[PDB]
């Protein structure tokens, strides 16, 4: 029974918490044990949902937060509909306006290295990459940040609020040294 686990259950939305729990168990990890990852997954999830809300009505197809089988099903349909190359790894969104998959990153480490690693892991470069940080930086492929300023600024504001609430509970240091 950890502090971090009760903090995330009171800081995040119950639908987020439940999607994160299902995600971890699906991949064989327990939110009561990997409590920092529990917090990271909830955070990444809230950011993906905030991101897809930044566009227009039908702009984004949401891939993250689904179970692996149906997440790939929607990808297959998108690819067999748009002609876009099927990614090797599951992305987080699809942009019907720009016709590309988006990989959304939330890092506690430093802006530049995270993109590299995630770029070298993707290693296909078809899908667009967008990174956010807990300190307020962002970085996107070809410096095309997809959404307008205010929607990304809202995402950055919420990330710093998560940081503050954790720091005020002396949980930030453990979370930062977890990646
Ligand atoms: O969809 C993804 N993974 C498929 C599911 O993998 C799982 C693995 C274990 C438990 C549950 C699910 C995906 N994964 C990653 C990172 C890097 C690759 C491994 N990884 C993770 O283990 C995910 O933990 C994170 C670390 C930092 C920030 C956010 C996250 Cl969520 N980052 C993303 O932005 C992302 O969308
Ligand atoms: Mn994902
Ligand atoms: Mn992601």
């Amino acid at each position: 029974g950890s502090h971090m686990e009760d903090f995330v259950r009171q800081c995040f939305n119950p639908m987020i918490v439940e999607l994160a729990e299902k995600a971890m168990k699906e991949y064989g990890e327990d939110p009561k044990i990997e409590t920092n990852k529990f917090a990271a997954i909830c955070t990444h999830l809230e950011v993906c949902f905030m991101y897809s809300d930044g566009g227009s009505k039908h702009r984004f197809e949401i891939i993250e937060g689904r179970d692996r089988i149906m997440a790939w099903t929607v990808v297959n349909s998108i690819c067999n509909t748009t002609g876009v190359e099927k990614p090797k790894f599951l992305p987080d969104l699809y942009d019907y306006k720009e016709n590309r998959f988006i990989e959304i990153g939330v890092t506690r480490r430093e802006v530049h290295i995270y993109y590299l690693e995630k770029a070298n892991k993707i290693k296909s470069e078809k899908t667009h990459i967008h990174i956010f940080s807990f300190t307020g930086e962002e970085m996107a492929t070809k410096a095309d940040y997809t959404l307008d300023e205010e929607s990304r600024a809202r995402i950055k504001t919420r990330l710093f609020t998560i940081r503050q609430e954790m720091a005020s509970r002396s949980l930030w240091d453990s979370f930062r040294q977890s990646e």
